[PDB]
């Protein structure tokens, strides 16, 4: 389903939704992802209409992470090295 992609260039390795409560975590509005984070009290949700915007804050440091489903995140990140996906597939 969902899983956490980080910056590569960190050691913040978040494996589940409780190690994001206190990060700025980026998302495509409306999708699971986006569901998802939101019922986490203490994460900071930034909310995008794309997801390559969701994850042009991540790789810009003015987020610590995305959530994201599995593929689509598996795509992007292949041809953005500056990230990687510390989660396996999130328990929702």
């Amino acid at each position: 389903g969902q899983v956490i992609v980080v910056r590569k260039d960190s050691d913040f390795r978040p494996k589940t939704y409780e190690d994001l409560v206190g990060k700025t975590v980026a998302v495509q509005i409306g999708t699971t992802g986006d569901i998802e984070v939101s019922k986490y009290d203490g994460i900071k949700v930034v909310r995008f209409d794309k997801f390559t915007d969701a994850f042009l804050e991540l790789k810009r440091g003015r987020a610590d992470a995305v959530v994201l489903d599995s593929a689509t995140a598996r795509a992007f990140v292949a041809k953005n090295p500056d990230l990687v996906i510390s989660s396996g597939v999130l328990s929702s």
